């Protein structure tokens, strides 16, 4: 019983060391992904930055063009959402 | 005789040798509990950018637009 | 002979020992299917707002 | 004695069913590609906007 009490042992000690050496790849992966994602925190903040502040302007009708040809704009309603939806 | 205590002696070290592996492996997640704490700002803030978006796109004077019900 | 029994209850310590910690780690890859799941989400948002910004 | 042994092969028994679902954790690895992959089209796509 005693082979048997080491034969076993030892072949699932060398499947816990070889699954050991795959987990530790999850340090070093999951670490990374951290800083990749410090830096996605690092140009969101730019881009909130940009988008807070956008000029939106209206070009109004200075030429005179006749407002036939200006009938570009579409005529039917459609319903979209922004936040509540 | 004193050959299976060499045996049993050679096992609980090397248990705590992978012990210590396992506690290492462990204490790899605080991180992990961190980027879950912003992958939450990074919902909120996307979100907002979404809504910023959306509210613009809404805002041309060209297609009419209206809010469901 | 009696050593092989203090011994033994001292494997049976450190086999708690290693259940515990073990579970815990159980929880923290529960935790990391939560994760991926919430940042699915997040592609799919991000793809419909590239889909609007076009 | 021999109880021990029983309860030791229980013990590996449970030990092969946490290397069972360790193996299923690795399994983020191509969703982690995935989440760089977005990295890198929010970062062209954002090129865009300035």
């Amino acid at each position: 019983e005693i082979m048997d009490l080491l034969r076993g042992m030892d072949a699932r000690l060398q499947h816990l060391e070889q699954k050991v050496d795959k987990v530790l790849a999850q340090g070093s992966m999951v670490t990374q992904i951290k800083n990749e994602l410090s830096t996605v925190k690092t140009t969101l903040a730019t881009i909130e930055g940009m988008m807070a502040t956008v000029k939106i302007m209206d070009p109004g009708n200075p030429t005179g063009v006749p407002v036939d040809e200006l009938r570009r704009s579409f005529s039917d309603h459609v319903t979209i959402v922004s936040g509540p939806g």
